């Protein structure tokens, strides 16, 4: 792809954390901690999931950036509204508010509903994203197998201003506990 140029600076916003995130100092990287990390509830945080939201919104225009999820048995990634719901139960789909796609048991999935099978040859350390907001696309790169294809979400209609998503998952098997990590530009 050729979408580098959009390139734009994203920040985790401690806001939307659930309570057991740990989010760096630079406000790059975020890993699931193994206990509640003695922050305050408020009505922004996802409470049943290990979910962060970007502290950018977008209205218009192409962005570009790039996500490590080096040595993770799972985790979602894309973008959401800003109004998806935060507590309780719900899946990931455009329907809810997401465009997203995750691994999971040794599978690559779209958040479409139903979630939709992905082929992937060579297991991702790096993913890109790409947003068109006024095209509705969102897109998904492999940038450890030269920037392939993975996914697009088009004939999206997102409905409000959009934010970047993550969840790190959950770490049942003692081997998830890498963090998510926003690659330098």
């Amino acid at each position: 792809h050729h979408h580098h140029h959009h390139m734009v600076h994203i920040t985790l916003d401690r806001n939307t954390a659930n309570s057991w995130l740990i989010i760096s100092k630079d406000r790059r990287q975020v890993r699931m901690g193994d206990t509640h990390q003695n922050v305050s509830d408020n009505k922004e945080r996802f409470s049943n999931y290990p979910m962060v939201l970007g502290a950018q919104r977008f209205s218009s225009g192409k962005m570009y950036w790039e996500v490590d999820v080096t040595q993770k048995e799972a985790w979602d990634l894309g973008v959401c509204r800003d109004s998806v719901q935060r507590k309780g139960q719900f899946s990931l789909s455009p329907e809810n508010g997401f465009w997203t796609i995750w691994l999971w048991q040794d599978s690559y999935e779209a958040g479409t509903s139903p979630q939709t099978t992905l082929h992937i040859q060579v297991p991702p350390c790096q993913i890109g994203i790409f947003v068109d907001y006024e095209a509705g696309v969102v897109s998904f790169y492999n940038i450890t197998d030269h920037g392939s294809l993975i996914y697009t979400f088009s004939e999206c209609v997102f409905a409000g201003p959009l934010r970047p998503f993550f969840n790190v998952g959950f770490n049942y098997s003692g081997g998830n506990a890498a963090p998510l990590k926003l690659c330098p530009l």
